[PDB]
């Protein structure tokens, strides 16, 4: 559970993310793929992408990152009351894409890194702590939904 103050900090930085969902998404994916090269293997149309510039140039990847962060943003806005938003996402990621919780930590780390890089003055210790607790909550609940669907990774 987050405090109301923690949610605010979460949603305050999120509003900043929303000034350029596309760019944030690209940075988060590029960081994810470079930090944890095994994650790229989940994406068939993203393996032809060999350099940081090809990634940035890929309209497919850019669109996808907007889809990711839109879905995560909508989750965050519910301040924990996110079962309806989280279920379809558990569903595809558990039974179709097969994304281990470990990979959700990796992208969570990339999110934190990109957030700090782009918004250091709106992402100090408290705001980092809060986004961290939010992503941890997202991860705990999605893991519980993975298990409900029969998926252990
Ligand atoms: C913040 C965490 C994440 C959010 C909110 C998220 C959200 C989404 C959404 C909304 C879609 C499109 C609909 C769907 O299939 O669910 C999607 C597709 C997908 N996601 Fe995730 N995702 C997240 C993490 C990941 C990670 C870490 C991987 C791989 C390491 C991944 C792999 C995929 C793949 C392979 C697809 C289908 C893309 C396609 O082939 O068209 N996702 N993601």
């Amino acid at each position: 559970v987050l405090s109301e103050g923690e949610w605010q900090l979460v949603l305050h930085v999120w509003a900043k993310v929303e000034a350029d969902v596309a760019g944030h998404g690209q940075d988060i994916h590029i960081r994810l793929y470079k930090s944890h090269p095994e994650t790229l293997e989940k994406h068939d149309r993203f393996k032809h992408l060999k350099t940081e510039a090809e990634m940035k140039a890929s309209e497919d990847l850019k669109k996808h990152g907007v889809t990711v962060l839109t879905a995560l943003g909508a989750i965050l806005k519910k301040k924990g009351h996110h079962e309806a938003e989280l279920k379809p996402l558990a569903q595809s990621h558990a039974t179709k894409h097969k994304i281990p919780i470990k990979y959700l930590e990796f992208i969570s780390e990339a999110i934190i890194h990109v957030l700090h890089s782009r918004h250091p003055g709106d992402f100090g210790a408290d705001a980092q702590g809060a986004m961290n607790k939010a992503l941890e909550l997202f991860r705990k609940d999605i893991a519980a939904k993975y298990k409900e669907l029969g998926y252990q990774g």
